């Protein structure tokens, strides 16, 4: 649902996710990470299932943040893939992939995998 | 390099990816998968490092596709994370996450992982 | 440390992991899953860093369970990769990959990825 | 098929994997990586479906390598999960997880993921 996803969300590391769910299935907003070679806000763009099921199923969605802004460039991008679960305590449970740009040689070790949970605060 | 991400790419499954990379890091286009509960094109949006490093590195990028369009709603979303490398042969090497919208009971098995390599061939 | 890893462990799904850490860096034991096309115990085999660092670093380790035993055969295998963190509340935090055997055609969708946390109970 | 997993396999990085598949599902052998903070062989142990399905499916298997041996201790472990397919050309297609032992502060970035394909060539 757009309304449920739109808002301010934070995860266990203390990072901030600000998102708006457009009715066409789009997500736009900013991401502030609490860890990494990252400083300030970064632009995020994603997509979500604007039409989930009447099943207590989560709404699938995903987004990307390239870790480059006007203050820093970390030459990497992360994509979060998870599902939004609404209710009184709405959560977005995800798994993510962080890929750094590398030489063909260190490519075998270019992606880190992790998982974050987001708790909503504001709309 | 970078600006050369714009174009039509194909992966080993025969899926077609059409992207436009914008001056500031945005990625926009349509995706058409050869496999799955998917038909026709789906919209995709992503981001890429618009200022990759000397050095001899690839350009990090990623994008998302919610598999819902005027034809099908497969209640899932896929995100590809990888890097683009240009040269006589340019490719995009990625690892993807496909999450379906499940009930809690099946949440443990909601995400598939795989890897795709795209070329303009 | 072998002693710290050896014991009975359970995760958030309610599955049981019984393991013994041999001094050569080996792990052997049984796994009982609470979910899936699984019934009874399954054999697990793994390896761990018998020599972690004097740094509050976790001990890296991994293990595999082929979901075949005398009662069921699910034609799949899972590998858990994580780190053991000892203390009063010892945990093993992992990320796992579950691969099912498939036809070359459905191979694109043969692996599921997830993460489990194990809490120790007994040695 | 299955019993044919025994042998020496090589992956695209040039790493060598030597395994013995036992009648009941066990996998034993040594691994030697072409890349990383690793030197010589390391011991590996794993498991495989000793009774794969008609159908036309691969045999699911997985194994672990703790990168510690009499030469180096890289304080990490890698697990490969995949399936073996036999035929004139047999391969093992895998996705792996490499976890390093970190302090909590760096736990978020302790696991790398990748994919390897092994052949007997
Ligand atoms: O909040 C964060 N999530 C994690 N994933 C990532 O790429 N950086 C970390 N920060
Ligand atoms: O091209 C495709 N890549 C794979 N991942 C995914 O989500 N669907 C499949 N199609
Ligand atoms: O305890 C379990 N862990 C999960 N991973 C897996 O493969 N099956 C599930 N059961
Ligand atoms: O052959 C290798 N595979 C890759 N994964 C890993 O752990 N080290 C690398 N070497």
């Amino acid at each position: 649902a757009e309304a449920g996803i739109t808002g301010t969300w934070y995860n266990q590391l203390g990072s901030t996710f600000i998102v708006t769910a457009g009715a066409d299935g789009a997500l736009t907003g900013t991401y502030e990470s609490a860890v990494g070679n990252a400083e300030s806000r970064y632009v995020l763009t994603g997509r979500y299932d604007s039409a989930p099921a009447t099943d207590g199923s989560g709404t699938a969605l995903g987004w990307t943040v390239a870790w480059k802004n006007n203050y820093r460039n970390a030459h990497s991008a992360t994509t979060w893939s998870g599902q939004y679960v609404g209710g009184a305590e709405a959560r977005i449970n995800t798994q993510w992939l962080l890929t750094s740009g590398t030489t063909e040689a260190n490519a075998w070790k270019s992606t880190l995998v992790g998982h974050d949970t987001f708790t909503k605060v504001k709309p």
